């Protein structure tokens, strides 16, 4: 067998059948004779390629496979890898290298010091020392991406390796199953469970790794048994809990002081599947509050400024806890009141109005993506997200995620309507991703919130009283024309009447639709 | 509180009371006002400093703390860190940096690009962005070193940080407890246990992480219940099993083909706490053999060329398995026959004779270190090692480990006699370590096997029929004089009579003793 | 031709005939069939191997070739590479890697992420992607080490590459000549020369790159024509000027303020072949002082906090300047007065007495090395060093340089008596280097200054008024016994009478000699 043949067999045997890519000459010997059972998803730029794969991986809860071209293609994707690093997305990033004989002289298209290029944003980065090693190296990549804590990995492969003979002993790689489905030992788990049972006023904080693990339902049970309020850790990349459940208390403020005050009065705070904490912009905890973190990531456990930590699989830990804890006789928290309806005239739309309307009209199993940076708090308060996998927001804050990721999520969840709510500033970073939705008829709905400015930046500047900051406005962009350019149906909504009409049309459409919404300026 | 004060409090609260070091000006603001409850172990070279700390950490099964001087001191230790990386030794390596104001201009003693220096041989490498961050960074270092898979870590700290005010919120770091004591979920563990119960001819292979976890006794029980033969994974850095137990089958050959043949006929092979495999110098497995690996290290799981893998804590997994598996009705393996006594005249000593004599004379709870590279196989067959923590051998093959490490082990185990058996070639790499044993009266016994050559290299050259290789001989070294130079009592053994007499004296001595033994030349 | 054959031909064609090394299995296919015209210098530890090569390279003013074993051997040398980085020493460091087929599984002796190991202390670090590339990669290494600014480089080569067929087109590598012998363009050089001619009170500061370039004589002429005082840049790794020349003003203090005061009153300060500046422990310049730096290193030019800079070859620039500048009518500086003779009784020796005696007795073309850290200022004032290449001191401050480097210098300069003056603390770092001097009969003289303490550290602690610092004393070392251990003749000097007698004997000896001198304690 050839290295090409053996590698594609390893991929399929390991559950991979889709390649997200933008092609180049170094990759042609890999892409040629493309297997009939494989499917190739083309995107026009590497940030888009990885963003689509990322959404696909996160929604599917399985590794996604990416193929990029050398240094320039890999480099074009590194902003996307920054998000993937912080969302623990299992991405197998492969890039083609020059033929081995051409690397030394540094011929055009040579990826110099390839493995160092993607660092520090990868779990593992490698270029094999010989063609026959490629399947073993690919096996390593697959498992490194997939083991907890999941994350992106990088494999650089010389052009000429693919046609070479593979080692027959490579067949041992095909069916390797590696498990990181582990939880705290019985003795220590019993101690933890007793600590929870003994809490007088426990609180639960949940992060993106709960949703990644599909531990949402186990967390609901856990919160019901402990009769404990539940918050989502700040800077949330996913939604780990039903947002209308009686126990749900919403998205935490990202401030250090704000969080300590929020947790004050709670004797035991159980954090699950979140960093402690993804702060932004001053006590860590107030006296009386004990914090215990369950995390799949040693790096998270190491850097928490407070609390005990357990490094384990979130799915295994959530299931164990939900089933071991006693049913508290305490009264179950009462549901948070519905958010107020904001005054809206017949002019430009307040973001609050857009989210209310989306909540009114979207299916109950819709999936939302957020890259409307100044409206996040309102979005969380106004969308009823009952199901797991219902929310994605760039984990590292890297704009250009939501647009391509929404396409990947929709590809992964063909039966759930994806609605990406993206600001006019953010829409540009990965605008070319629209083409992929059009070409493959992936029916994502893109809601562009157009207020003509980088709103979140103006706000921040405003709080700091920072004057004379350049570059905060982005006037003069026609999103209907951009959508048309890439073959996506386009609508505009200058008022509520038009918003409702556009959504009605979009929600009945057979392909992707972009709606440009005129929103109020800050 | 000062950063100095807060950092030493973090250390002691985290169980650290000993600093292994070689001092420099960048480190003086850290070392000054040295706490009365702390103890400072000086070594004359950085390879020795880290080697001593490594032995200390491995024997104590807890992190060791190291303080080195800038780039030159850190660099002098990186060969030692290569061993530590492969033995999963929890070493907290700190190095002093220039004052922040002097880094830019690159004043003398500046550690340029400090964090990159120790990579890739560390789990974590860091230089804090400000003085107040130092305790948090130290907290990160402590936990990164200690979490499974354990390993060395590096922290670079500017001179001037120590006297600065610490953040009062740093007190939250003091009592943080982080656990990686996890094992496979109940459901999947039950499946594994059924697979073991169902095996017709199971075999067990154990690596250094068993001994690190003190899982030895649980592994004995596991092997007795399964009635299974037990081997030690190749290139063994530690001894994970009693070498005279009926089930014990010895050290595996490091060859790929050799191991597949050894495992042939065994339907299920359970590997615990070892890489799969640390080969040297050709099927991975023969048909009929299924391999399952339990490892604390994702990197090990990823790179195994065959078998399933479970990434979990070795102590937790060994205990769970030993207690869950059924008692097989199969007949317990019978003990391997004692090794033959080799012909010995009244002249130079055959290594076989030295090990027999050591086994005859040493206490039953002796601890051995090996850096006699051409005699390893004989050592394993001839020393009865009943207890855990009884054997150490450089995990990466880096010579200069055993001599200092034997001092650290003896410091950690004051009641167990340490006997380091070290070749004449290997003895030189970290010769200056002798001084530390002398100065602190650490009563290690050093047995120098002197055959005047790099024997293992001559052998290897011989197998390859490689001719005209320079640099394989090391004549003209007087180890009694070197020992005298560093203040260690010294004896010579030119024959068996003298070997017995020297050992009798050494085993009754009140301080360190070096015995130079004249061994047969290859 | 084989890769082995082609590589050794490339080496010899490029002027390399000596390999400094400590061998291992990964290196045997390289070392076997060792060419008859090549010579192999064995050292017992890697810090010693590189230190010897470093001294050899610096004295010979040509690249030295090193061969080390994998990660552990490379790591053992990185402290030595820190010195080499700061002295711009052209060292070609090669290390053997596992066979290509064994790298992936990570067999014993695998150098993981090899190229990253030596960074950031190398100009260039590489592992070839195939056997046939090895000669081209070696060509790259040779030229990278040799081009200005010279420095160490690293090449990692898999075991199995050596026996493979070489590309016949590799013959084009053999006679490649690369030049960096460049200087400022005529127009700008004329401007510089006019600036020097126009100076009313010019000063010259010279660094190690002058001595490396053998630009010493041109600098003398330059200083005579400009009638300008000449200082040596602080933390001096070499001596760039005759120390008794009328213009010579000695070693600069390393303080920022100290240097600005020293240069005050000088309208133009010309720095040649030095970083600006290698400070330690506050105006950079005082008003009225203009600084112009000529440096072979862009990194030096970039990081100078003041002055203009020209990045050019020091030899070419010094020659051009010396020949272009006008002969100033100013009166030539008068020679600095001889240093005072310090009171000396019949007891322990004051360092001042040792240096006076050395100056009295040593040949006028002696070469000195310094690693007696508390006596540097006295050494500079008391040794008359008339010739180039007469002084070496660890460029990065990394102790363990002088002892092995003195052996390499003596090997490079067989007709010039090398005298290494090394403190009792420093002597231990690379003590095993003594063996190489003994084995190859390299007649270096080692003067051990024994005061029982890390004197420079006690002094520094004293200035900072830092109390309770551990680890500053090193009692109980017998240097005569250590020398005996490694086969070097040994003498002791407890007083002046014995010092003179020992030196007389050493200076008449036919082999290496170590003299242990009892010096006054701080
Ligand atoms: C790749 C990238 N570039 C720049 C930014 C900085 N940035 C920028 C440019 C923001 C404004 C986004 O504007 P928008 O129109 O998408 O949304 P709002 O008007 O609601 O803020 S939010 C923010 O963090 C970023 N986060 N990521
Ligand atoms: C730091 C380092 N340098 C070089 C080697 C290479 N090497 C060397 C030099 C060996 C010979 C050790 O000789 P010895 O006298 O200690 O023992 P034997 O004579 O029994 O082999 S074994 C081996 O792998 C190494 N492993 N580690
Ligand atoms: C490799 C390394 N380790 C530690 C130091 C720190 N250090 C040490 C340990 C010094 C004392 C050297 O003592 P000595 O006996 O050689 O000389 P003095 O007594 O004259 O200082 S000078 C100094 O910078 C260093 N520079 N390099
Ligand atoms: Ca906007
Ligand atoms: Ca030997
Ligand atoms: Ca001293």
């Amino acid at each position: 067998a050839s290295v090409h043949g053996t590698t594609y067999e390893l991929l399929r045997r390991q559950g991979i059948d889709t390649v997200f890519g933008n092609p180049g000459s170094n990759e042609l010997p890999f892409l040629k004779d493309f297997p009939e059972d494989f499917r190739y998803i083309l995107a026009l730029q590497e940030a888009c390629v990885v963003g689509i794969a990322d959404g696909y991986a996160q929604a599917s809860r399985k590794p996604a496979f990416i193929n990029l071209h050398s240094a320039a293609g890999t480099g074009n994707a590194m902003g996307a890898l920054s998000n993937a690093w912080n969302s623990h997305s299992p991405l197998i990033v492969t890039a083609g290298q020059q033929t081995r004989a051409m690397i030394g002289v540094e011929a055009l298209l040579t990826n110099v010091d390839a493995a160092n290029l993607p660092r520090p944003l990868v779990k593992w980065s490698y270029e094999p020392a010989s063609a026959a090693e490629v399947p073993h190296a690919m096996s390593r990549a697959i498992h490194m991406a997939s083991m907890a804590p999941q994350g992106p990995v990088y494999l650089s492969v010389p052009y000429d390796d693919w046609d070479k003979d593979a080692d027959p002993q490579s067949h041992h790689l095909f069916d390797r199953h590696v498990s990181s489905s582990v939880r705290l030992n019985d003795q220590d788990l019993d101690i933890l469970v007793k600590a929870l049972n003994s809490a007088s006023n426990p609180a639960i904080v949940l992060g993106p790794d709960v949703d990644a693990a599909n531990a949402n339902a186990d967390c609901v049970m856990l919160a019901e048994r402990l009769k404990a309020p539940v918050w989502v850790a700040p800077s949330a990349p996913r939604c780990p809990f039903p947002t209308r459940h009686p126990c749900f208390r919403g998205l935490m403020p990202a401030g250090i002081a704000a969080i300590s005050q929020l947790l004050e009065g709670h004797d035991v705070v159980l954090v699950i599947g979140a960093p402690v904490f993804r702060y932004t912009q001053g006590q860590y905890l107030k006296p009386g509050t004990r914090l215990i973190s369950v995390t799949c990531d040693p790096l998270e456990a190491a850097r928490a400024p407070m609390g005990d930590a357990i490094v384990a699989d979130i799915g295994a830990m959530a299931s164990a806890l939900a089933n071991l804890v006693e049913e508290s006789s305490r009264q179950l928290p009462t549901a948070a009141p519905e958010p107020a309806k904001v005054d809206q005239d017949a002019g430009r739309l307040h973001p609050e109005t857009v989210f209310d309307t989306l909540n009114d009209m979207a299916p109950e199993n819709a999936i939302y993506l957020n890259e409307s940076t100044s409206t996040t708090a309102q979005m969380w308060q106004r969308l009823n997200m009952r199901n797991p996998g219902s929310y994605y927001f760039c984990a590292a804050g890297g704009l250009g995620f939501a647009l391509p990721a929404a396409i990947g999520v929709q590809l992964a969840e063909p039966e759930r309507q994806v609605i990406a709510v993206i600001g006019d500033g953010s829409a540009n970073y990965s605008i070319s991703a629209l083409w992929t939705a059009a070409q493959y008829n992936i029916p994502t709905i893109f809601v562009i919130m157009n207020n003509g400015t980088y709103g979140a930046l103006r706000w921040f500047a405003g709080v700091l009283e920072a004057e004379n900051v350049p570059g905060l406005d982005v006037p003069g962009i026609d999103f209907r024309a951009l959508a048309k350019g890439y073959g996506v149906q386009a609508l505009k909504a200058d008022n509520l009447e038009q918003l409702k009409g556009s959504l009605q049309e979009a929600l009945s459409a057979k392909g992707p639709v972009l709606i440009e919404v005129s929103t109020v300026s800050p």
